[PDB]
């Protein structure tokens, strides 16, 4: 057997306040212009989001409405919180886009081929071992930061705030190629909380009301660790306790350490950007390999240079979770997607304002957006 | 055979100004206070460089100087260039280390029993396809680059400015999970330039003099696909082209997609991060696997709880390149090394003002630094 841990993150840890800031400015710019060109950097730090990057758009976008909102929603609206939309400072530093990039990736392209937005590698990965074929360890960490959200916003623990992170590591057993999980091993749950809860009252909340509630209870036994708020004290937090920036959550993003990562962030980017359409066409394509039968768990990469449609590469690696050779498997990849960033957008739906919704809980392994629906293989 | 690809970017790419920023942050402050707590992110866009984040120090550290000195290195020394040291602005968002986070990790506790700084996942990796144990597609796209800075810096190619980026696409076959490397398949060269340099000027020199100068002969023939200067033009550069953060080129400071990634960045984090400390930490242990005749390939997990000093857990995944389990491997590695943060800090002299140095042309795999030289196993 062995061990492999992954984390999750909350709405309201500041990294990932950023990412839903870009995606919301990302979102209002698609609802007014579908082809709007967006890379927006959001950071954070005690009482400011500032916004910085390139967007060229015909949109009419009220900035400190869209950010105060999208905080708002996470949950910080008052002073003893350590952050407030109604009163933080909104700072603005976006510019056009380059007009060297746009005349080198889309000016005057046909969609269908347009170049890439900037060069760069992707991974997609699928594992069978859940049903909506992402690593257990990750899938977990997410829900335990989901259910503190429904607490904390049903009003059941009152003391939470949207400030939270989980770790969970799970012991394995391999078969093949393909991966078991057997039980948990360890779990860590640190959350922003209020002056007023004592600390033996938390950890018998997270035990019994946030892991209990998540966790299978066959994975939980008499050996499994918890490490629960385990630094003692955590009541300063989001942007005032740590600074915030966009795309430094990556792995919370993708698969929690599985798989592979080529480095590029996904919000605050529009499709033309391939670190996100191209990683979602990458799961789409792995998720299709294992729902079509074809293997058991699989790493697809590829990679592109800004200005050129095609990917420069495309590889298969099955970890021998098939009987057909990875080369077979790249064959039939190869005759039934195509990865150009201006057919990705046709397939996927990439210019529909839904990015809000996937900056946070990982962008995969759930809600049935359309890189989590598989295509029908032939073959 | 299968094809492989991996980036890496200049000095002067945005994303790469803000962790050399960082880091010569960090350095600044362990010059004065080896115990600097350095948590110090930067962001660039147009005329600006931010600090946001949180140092508690003994030192007084001039911001613009070190900020501004930094810049200079890069080369960004004139507005025509679309940056000027000398003229730029600097914000500095800085504020003390929170009281939770300093009472839960490092207050009151004995060095070598201090806790992580933070929890998390992380990743070390090392292959035997280059003497130096790293996967030769990154180290060729660093060692584009750093050619282009020499040739910058020298005179010889006087149109090219700061910001650069490189990827190459290697075709390997594999031994018994181990890999090596047969040609280049692709390489991409992207380089901001002055006004008067011609895109055919500039290609003949990215192939003759750049290229050539750097990848063995060996691997490159009549059918290496070049994509050089593939946008048509990049004139705007640096941070007016693209918004720069630090930590967004964590795969290019790292294996470049190869191994895992656990998701934090290295710099701007004195060693209490176990992002930073930890991760050093499992490149030497995969190092001095692979050095000590162990495995081929290897791959090292670890993860941390905030306040607890010990790993979480460990694990070993050596692809099939040795002849003991992976279990085996296991034990040697807990009998040999300690992964506790205040012990790694004193056998890697991680308070030492070294980490600018680390933060362009990867973390690994270079100069000797103490993570680079292997330990002696015993077992
Ligand atoms: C510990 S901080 C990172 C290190 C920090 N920048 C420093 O100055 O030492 C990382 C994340 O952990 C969480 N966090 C903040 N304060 C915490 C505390 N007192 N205990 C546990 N977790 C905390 C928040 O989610 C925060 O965004
Ligand atoms: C293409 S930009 C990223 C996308 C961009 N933020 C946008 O607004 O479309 C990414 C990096 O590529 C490089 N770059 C900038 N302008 C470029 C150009 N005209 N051609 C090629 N590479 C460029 C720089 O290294 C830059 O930091
Ligand atoms: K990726
Ligand atoms: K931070
Ligand atoms: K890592
Ligand atoms: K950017
Ligand atoms: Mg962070
Ligand atoms: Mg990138
Ligand atoms: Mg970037
Ligand atoms: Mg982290």
């Amino acid at each position: 057997t062995f061990l492999f841990t992954s984390e999750s993150v909350g709405e309201g840890h500041p990294d990932k306040i950023c990412d839903q800031i870009s995606d919301a400015v990302l979102d209002a710019h698609l609802q007014q212009d579908p082809d709007a060109k967006v890379a927006c950097e959001t950071v954070a730090k005690t009482g400011m989001i500032l916004l910085a990057g390139e967007i060229t758009s015909r949109a009419a976008v009220d900035y400190q409405k869209v950010v105060r909102e999208a905080v708002k929603h996470i949950g910080y609206d008052d002073s003893s919180k350590g952050f407030d939309y109604k009163t933080c400072n909104v700072l603005v530093a976006l510019e056009q886009q380059s007009p060297d990039i746009a005349q080198g990736v889309h000016l005057d392209r046909n969609e269908e081929d347009i170049g890439a937005g900037d060069q760069g590698l992707m991974f997609g990965y699928a594992t069978d071992e859940t049903e909506e074929c992402m690593p257990l360890t990750i899938v977990l960490a997410h829900k335990l930061n989901a259910k503190l959200a429904e607490l904390r916003r049903n009003g059941t623990l009152p003391w939470l705030r949207p400030d939270s992170k989980t770790q969970v590591t799970v012991q394995y057993m391999q078969d093949r190629g393909a991966v078991l999980p057997i039980r948990v091993h360890t779990i860590v749950i640190s959350v922003q909380h209020d002056e007023e809860v004592c600390l033996d009252e938390m950890r018998d909340a997270l035990k019994e009301k946030v892991i209990k509630a998540v966790v299978p209870a066959k994975y939980l036994d008499e050996d499994t660790i918890y490490h629960l708020q385990p630094s003692g004290r955590f009541v300063i937090g989001g942007p005032q306790g740590d600074a915030g920036l966009t795309g430094r959550k990556i792995i919370v993003d993708t698969y929690g350490g599985w798989g592979a990562h080529g480095g590029g962030a996904f919000s605050g980017k529009d499709y033309t950007k391939v670190d996100r359409s191209a990683a979602y066409a990458a799961r789409w394509v792995a998720k299709s390999l294992v729902k079509g039968g074809l293997c058991r768990r699989v790493l697809v990469q590829v990679s592109y240079a800004i200005g050129v449609s095609h990917p420069l590469s495309i590889s298969i690696f099955h970890y021998g979770t098939s009987q057909k050779s990875e080369r077979e498997l790249l064959e039939i990849v190869k005759k039934n997607f195509d990865l150009r960033p201006g057919v990705i957008v046709r397939d996927l739906d990439l210019k529909k304002p839904i990015y809000q919704r996937t900056a946070a809980y990982g962008h995969f392994g759930r809600d049935s957006f359309p890189w989590e629906v598989p295509k029908k293989l032939k073959y």
